[PDB]
């Protein structure tokens, strides 16, 4: 069902993974390990590593969100910042699903 | 409480409102009209806007993540785009909360 869903409202399984929903690892789209690709919110590091995502809240209230016409579309950007402490126990496993592509 | 949660995972509502929980709308943080600000998530018309909010795991995997040491924390910055149908019913109410404080 998650390709019969908008892209942004997707959320990747091993039936549906990120490959199929979110397209392959990239520079534009860098997040995410060999593990959580192929596995999506089912992975099994997954609960550990969304301890660090935003709320879809704190997305909304918390981000410089600007918009542009683009053909038949309406471009939105969400620009959100947030400081983990260093201590964070969740934050070695994060920092090594950034770009984990190219690693 | 939401104010107990770390700023990222807080829930804005009618107890605990978007001023409490991220501070005041300006060019960094610029969306939500006064009702959103008031109420959160209980505003009459956040569902409707929510429809067009990315999931936690589409935000994860489609966005460009960055990250940067920053004193004693580690600052972790989100780079999201979506495009959304010109024709979508909800886009309306969402664009008017863009810089509604302005």
């Amino acid at each position: 069902k998650q390709m019969d869903k908008p892209e942004w409202k997707r959320v990747p399984n091993s039936e549906e993974d990120v490959r199929k929903c979110f397209g392959p690892r990239s520079v534009s789209r860098n997040f995410g390990d060999s593990d959580l690709v192929q596995h999506g919110v089912e992975a099994k590091h997954f609960p550990t590593i969304a301890e660090l995502l935003p709320t879809q809240a704190a997305l909304a209230f918390g981000s410089e969100i600007t918009t542009k016409e683009s053909g038949e579309f309406v471009e939105v950007t969400y620009h959100y910042v947030m400081k983990v402490p260093k201590t964070d126990k969740n934050l070695p496993r994060f920092l090594e699903q950034v770009s984990a592509y190219s690693k």
